DNA sequence: GTCCCCCGCGTTTTAACCGCCAAGGGGATTACTCCCTAGTCTCCAGGCACGTGTCAGATATATACATCGATTAACGATGCTGGGCATA
């Protein structure tokens, strides 16, 4: 149950910024690449994708 | 050394996944023009360093006033003690 309640905390944050870059580009399709920035932003950036 | 909260396991219940097809929002491209920027000149007045200046606080400082602490000179009353005078 307090595993969830994090992964609350985590998930929030990252789709705030996501909300932020789909958004100061006045888009409405959210990218992925508007992802990984964010998780770039707090250090845990994925390979794979969106170079 | 005790107790009860997780794991293993069988069966019961829900919804993830795949496949298929639709429809339109929104992202991607393109063309044109026009505002906004870098680049370039002149100018200084903004900014940097520093001498000069009277005002916050802080520190005594000469001078004066009020209040004792303690000491010393002066005054009231002797106490035996010493130096002599009338009686056994």
């Amino acid at each position: 149950e307090e595993t969830r309640g994090v992964l609350k905390v985590f998930l929030e944050n990252v789709i705030r910024d996501a909300v932020t870059y789909t958004e100061h580009a006045k888009r409405k399709t959210v990218t992925a690449m508007d992802v990984v920035y964010a998780l770039k932003r707090q250090g845990r950036t994925l390979y794979g994708f969106g170079g």
